[PDB]
């Protein structure tokens, strides 16, 4: 039985408000991530061309004995496969990669300003989901202006906006401006790759709640109303920090991790970042 509950998107597709996701994890660790998630009952696993194990990703699920419809895939197109045409062969390969005929989501792993073809990309992406290889598509680390481009080019909305967002980056413009054009937003680096859990904010109040810094931290983000992607989490860690539906942060630890937020974000910067 799966492990969090579920958003709608603006699509009516699905998905987990929790997930797993395998950024930087070796093969070996991305099948043992996946397969330990999967047993407590994690139900979403994110994974990309760019992190080079789709491949694992798709033995892992294969081995798994969940039903395919039970499980959200989601996958990403990495910057050089932008393209109307490129971007379409770039689904295909990542279907076959995984060893699956459909994923959940597909997504624009970065807008990439200076590459100046990402409303290409995402005009391929509109016949991968017209042809049923991708069920929602979306993007990641884009800004309202770049959303704003795809549906005045395009006429098609983002189901996902995929966003660094932690208590140092809370993303409330864009939080905001996702909701008003109907996207859900996805944080990802929900921990600011650990260097919040020993933030004295958030230990006062794993302590004050008897959880741990990350389960503060990832309930923090959830109550926002954000979607989750656990990142690259390991197997002993797993079941922790998906033990987060079962209590709650009142108001003034929420206004105080809203305290922290200060600008600082640690992955790259969408106005600029050109690469994978
Ligand atoms: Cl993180």
């Amino acid at each position: 039985a799966a492990a969090a509950p579920s958003i709608t998107l603006n699509d009516e597709h699905t998905m987990p408000v929790l997930g797993l996701g395998v950024a930087e994890l070796s093969d070996d660790e991305t099948e043992r991530a996946v397969s330990a998630a999967l047993e407590i009952g994690c139900r979403l696993i994110d994974t990309a061309y760019a992190y080079g194990n789709e491949a694992a990703v798709g033995r892992a699920i294969a081995a798994s004995g969940v039903a395919r419809e039970e499980l959200f895939v989601t996958t990403k197109l990495a910057t050089p496969d932008q393209g109307f045409t490129r971007s379409q062969e770039a689904c295909r390969a990542s279907l076959d990669r995984l060893g699956l005929d459909y994923v959940d989501l597909y997504l624009i792993h970065w807008p990439a300003p200076p590459v100046g073809k990402y409303v290409d990309a995402w005009g391929g992406m509109i016949q991968s989901r017209g042809e049923g290889h991708a069920r929602s598509i979306g993007v990641s680390n884009f800004t309202a202006e770049n959303i704003e481009n795809l549906i005045d080019l395009t006429f098609v909305t983002p189901a996902v906006n995929q966003i660094e967002l932690h208590p140092l980056l809370n993303q409330d413009e864009l939080r905001k401006a996702n909701a008003q054009h109907t996207v859900v937003t996805q944080s990802y680096c929900p921990l600011a790759l650990g260097r919040l859990l020993d933030n004295p904010t958030v230990t006062s109040i794993a302590s004050e709640y008897v959880k741990t810094p990350a389960q503060v931290l990832l309930r923090w983000n959830l109550q926002l109303g954000n979607a989750v992607v656990v990142r690259s989490a390991r197997p002993e860690r797993i079941a922790s920090n998906f033990d987060v539906f079962d209590f709650e942060l009142a108001a003034e630890h929420m206004d105080a991790l809203g305290g922290l937020n200060d600008g600082t974000r640690v992955r790259e910067d969408p106005l600029t970042y050109a690469g994978t």
